Order: structure tokens, then C-alpha cells, then sequence
């Protein structure tokens, strides 16, 4: 039986380790933190991700979707709240089929800790990787307390998130081609109880934004009916704009009291615990980092967030690093080698991982942010009514459909074009001609 190490029991981790361990793999997997299913009296606070078709499907091939889904609250549209209007929904896609779900992340990482044991995995917590000897194939893992372990090791799996300990080992012995791009917005987690979100008709079935240009609010639903809400505001205010809101200016919770009423007022009466929630919880930070290589021969390998984190705007990070797993897994399972696996897994995943992390960037002006948009939308929608196999938008093929990331946004960028194109120097539908987009739309859209 092939042997193979994983670092991180997060949701890459612990999939592809399920997958490994079924198809009779030898698989141990070390996390750095305590095992979540072991009930404590900690009061631990609830993060929600939305779920869509790449990471369900991930799911589906492992035999966890049904279980995952039935922990899951249904987004059936868009709920975009702008003051004095009623909240507008914007269905995500054509019926119930096309939607998108919002899990606890505790609940799907119990899920996929007792779907990896159950296919034979050992998982090992409250180890951190330190260090890797890719000469001697040792590593170093330690717990809280600093007492060390070695272990050795045949095949490494860097699924160690965003700040990957077995990356930083991996560029020490290659030249990893490393470009972190820096994102302006922190992020802060408030909350929204149960019995707040019912008193102000909060669609649960739904995902909610407050967009606001610079900055903006989520909110994904529970099933309980409390809602996360994730706050996305500037580190700093620039040079240029000393004014423009920032997490500098909000120097403490009653500050963030103040900022809210103002900014977002028909969200801060739903924030009872909007000052503590400030104050405790930490501003996190964001960032997208590219690697021309995500492995070390035929030693170790990186995936999801530890090769590829990226900004959170498309909701595509999880959707992305469960994607990467099963391909992994595939790759190892039949492969003449590792070395042969690990090149040909990184040859398939890095330009999807690019398309995604560029389509991320770009959605967050979609989101918080117009006349001649209108026109081109109308325009698509004309496009997309007769031709639904080759005019698909694109956050719809990123969200619904499994094609290749580079592929949904090579067809998005020809449509983009189609439309910026065929409604410049129109004021309106009549003087478009919509035959002639039509033809455009079969000359240059094959169907899917
Ligand atoms: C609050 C929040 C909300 C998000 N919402 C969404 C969403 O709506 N949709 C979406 O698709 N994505 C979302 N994302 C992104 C998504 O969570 C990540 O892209 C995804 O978890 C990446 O999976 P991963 O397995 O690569 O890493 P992770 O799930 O982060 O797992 C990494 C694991 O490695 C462990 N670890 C780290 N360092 C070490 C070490 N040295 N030794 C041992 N173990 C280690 C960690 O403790 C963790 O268990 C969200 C992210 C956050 C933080
Ligand atoms: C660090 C951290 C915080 C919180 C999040 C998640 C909750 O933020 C998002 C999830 C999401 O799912 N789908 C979308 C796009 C929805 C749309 O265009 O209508 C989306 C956007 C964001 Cl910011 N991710 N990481």
C-alpha cells in the first residue's frame, strides 16, 4: 500500500485523505489544532461558507454530499440592501437546482473528520508542523507546549491553508516563484441572533450584501436563523482619501457603533452584540498568492489554500481547494509515479487557480458597487433567452457548472466584450440589433 502524509485536517486535507484512504491508501494526517469533535464547554464562534457546485460535487464523488447538504441552508438569490428601499433578490440561476448553500464550517469539518476515519485515515491533532527535511524525508511537528516530533515521511501533502508551514519548508529546496499581492480590505465577523433576523425579516433562504463602494457587508444564513455577517472595510485610509472610512478610524466598538448607524443603518439594529463582536473578534487580512510550482519532485505537494489563497469575492476558496482534492487524488491514485502525479496534478490545477483568483478580484466591484451596465445586461439576458447553451454568465458557470476556471472566464471575457462592444453608441434595446449579437454569440460561443 502507497504511503502519504497530510498537513492540515482542514477541508482539502481531510477529502483528499478520505479518497486516498478508500482506495487503499496509508494515510496520516497531523493538524495543528484540537480535534472540533471532541465537546468542550468553549464557546467557539460560527463561520458560514457558501457551498456551490465544484465543492458539492467534490463532496458528492466522496460520498459526504447528502450528509453535508442536510446541515445546509439553501441561497436561493441575492438580497442586495440598499437604504430607504426594500431588500431586491436576484435569483442565482434558473430554479432550485441552481443555488448555493451555506454550511457551517464546524459542522462540514466534523463531516469530513469522520468521513476520512471512516475510509481508514489515522488523523493526529494538536501537531504543527515546524519543519521538512526533504533530503532525510523527516519532518518536525510539535504541540502547543514545544515539545518536538519527528516523523518520516514518503509523500507530503501541503493542505496547511493559507499560511502553509509545508509551502515555506518547499521553497527552501525550490524556487517556489512566489507573488503575494496585497489586498487593502480587513474583514471583521459580526453577528446577527435568531431572534433579530426574525424581528426584522431577514430572508433566511437567501445571501445578503450591503454594498457601499470601498466597503460592504455579507451576511450567510444558519439554521437556527442567526446570520454571520462579515464586514469588509480598509486597513488604512490612503493617502489620497484621509477621510474614507477605514479599521484605523474605528478605534474601538462603540467607534463601529457609530459607523454602522451612519453607513449601514438598516443593518445595525440587527447587530445587538455589534461593539463586543468589534472589539474581540480580529480584524483578519486578505491577500492572493501565486506560485509558479506547487511541488518539490516527487516528495510533496500543495493544495487549495496552501497553493493558491485567494480573495474572498467570488466565495470560490473552499469550492476551489475541494476541486483540487479530488483531482489530486485522481492523479495519485493512477499514476506511474509521484513525481509523474505531482507535475501533471500542478500542470491541470494552476491556470484554473489563476482564472479563479483573477475572477475573485474582480467580483468584488460586481458586488459593492450604473446606466450603460444596465443596457448590456438587458442585452444579455436577450442573449442568454436564445442562446442558454452558449450564453452563460459568468458567475453562473463559476457557480453551477464544473467547466474549467480558465475556460468560464475565457468565455465570460468573449461575452463581456460582446456586450461592452454592442451596446456602445445606442441609447437603447430598439437600436440594437439582436440578430446581429446573435450571430455573434454562434460565431464566437460553442455550445457547452
Ligand atoms: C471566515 C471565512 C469564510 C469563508 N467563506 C468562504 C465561502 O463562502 N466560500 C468559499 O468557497 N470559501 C470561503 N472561504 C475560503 C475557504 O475557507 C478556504 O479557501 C478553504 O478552507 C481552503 O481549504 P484548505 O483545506 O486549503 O485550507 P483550510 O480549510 O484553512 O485548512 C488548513 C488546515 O491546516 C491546518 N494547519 C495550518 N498550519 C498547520 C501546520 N503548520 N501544521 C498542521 N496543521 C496546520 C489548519 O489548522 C487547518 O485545519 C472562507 C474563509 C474564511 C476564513
Ligand atoms: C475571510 C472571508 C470572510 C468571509 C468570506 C465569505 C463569507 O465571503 C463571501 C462569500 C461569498 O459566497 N459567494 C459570494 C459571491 C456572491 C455574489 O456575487 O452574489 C461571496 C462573497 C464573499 Cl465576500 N470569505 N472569506
Amino acid at each position: 500500500a502507497r504511503q502519504v502524509t497530510i498537513i492540515g485536517a482542514g477541508l482539502a486535507g481531510t477529502l483528499v485523505a478520505r479518497l486516498l484512504a478508500r482506495n487503499g491508501w496509508q494515510v496520516n494526517l497531523f493538524e495543528r489544532r484540537p480535534d472540533p469533535r471532541i465537546e468542550t464547554g468553549a464557546r467557539g464562534r460560527s463561520i458560514n461558507l457558501a457551498l456551490a457546485e465544484r465543492g458539492a460535487h467534490a463532496l458528492r464523488l466522496a460520498g459526504l454530499e447528502r450528509e453535508v447538504l442536510a446541515e445546509a441552508v439553501m441561497m436561493r438569490g441575492r438580497m442586495v440592501h440598499v437604504p430607504g428601499t426594500p431588500p431586491n433578490l436576484q435569483p442565482y440561476g434558473r430554479d432550485d437546482s441552481e443555488v448555493i448553500w451555506s454550511i457551517n464550517r464546524d459542522r462540514l469539518n466534523r463531516i469530513l473528520l469522520d468521513g476520512a476515519e471512516a475510509a481508514g485515515a489515522s488523523i493526529h491533532f494538536n501537531l504543527g508542523l515546524d519543519s521538512v527535511d526533504f533530503a532525510r524525508q523527516r519532518l518536525t511537528l510539535s504541540n502547543v507546549s514545544g515539545e518536538r516530533l519527528e516523523k518520516r515521511f514518503h509523500l507530503l501533502i501541503g493542505a496547511d491553508g493559507c499560511n502553509s508551514a509545508v509551502r515555506q519548508a518547499m521553497a527552501s529546496v525550490v524556487d517556489l516563484g512566489e507573488h503575494l499581492e496585497t489586498q487593502p480590505h480587513g474583514y471583521k465577523e459580526l453577528q446577527i441572533t435568531p431572534e433579530a433576523s426574525a424581528q426584522f425579516n431577514l430572508e433566511p433562504n437567501a445571501l445578503h450584501i450591503w454594498p457601499h463602494g470601498d466597503y460592504m457587508c455579507i451576511a450567510l444564513p444558519n439554521l437556527d436563523r442567526s446570520f454571520t455577517v462579515t464586514l469588509f472595510l480598509h486597513h488604512q485610509s490612503p493617502a489620497a482619501q484621509p477621510a474614507s472610512p477605514s479599521f484605523a478610524q474605528l478605534v474601538d466598538g462603540h467607534a463601529a457603533r457609530r459607523f454602522f448607524q451612519r453607513q449601514f443603518p438598516d443593518l445595525s439594529p440587527m447587530l445587538d452584540s455589534l461593539e463586543q463582536d468589534f472589539e474581540h473578534h480580529p480584524t483578519g487580512k486578505l491577500a492572493t498568492l501565486r506560485l509558479t510550482t506547487w511541488h518539490v519532485g516527487g516528495q510533496a505537494v500543495l493544495l487549495g489554500d496552501a497553493a493558491h489563497p485567494m480573495v474572498p469575492f467570488h466565495g470560490q476558496g473552499m469550492n476551489c481547494a475541494l476541486e483540487d482534492a479530488v483531482a489530486l487524488a485522481e492523479h495519485l491514485q493512477s499514476a506511474a509515479d509521484n513525481a509523474s502525479a505531482l507535475a501533471a496534478f500542478t500542470a491541470q490545477r494552476q491556470p484554473d487557480a489563476l482564472a479563479i483568483q483573477a475572477m475573485a478580484l474582480e467580483n468584488y466591484v460586481e458586488m459593492s458597487s450604473s446606466p450603460t451596465y444596465l443596457l448590456e445586461r438587458e442585452l444579455g439576458q436577450i442573449m442568454a433567452q436564445r442562446q442558454p447553451t452558449r450564453f452563460i454568465p459568468r458567475y453562473s458557470m463559476v457557480t453551477f457548472s464544473r467547466l474549467p476556471y480558465a475556460q468560464a472566464m475565457a468565455r465570460g471575457q468573449i461575452q463581456e466584450q460582446l456586450l461592452k462592444f454592442a451596446v456602445a453608441n445606442h441609447s437603447d434595446l430598439t437600436s440594437i440589433n439582436l440578430d446581429a449579437v446573435e450571430h455573434e454569440v454562434t460565431r464566437c460561443l460553442p455550445p457547452l
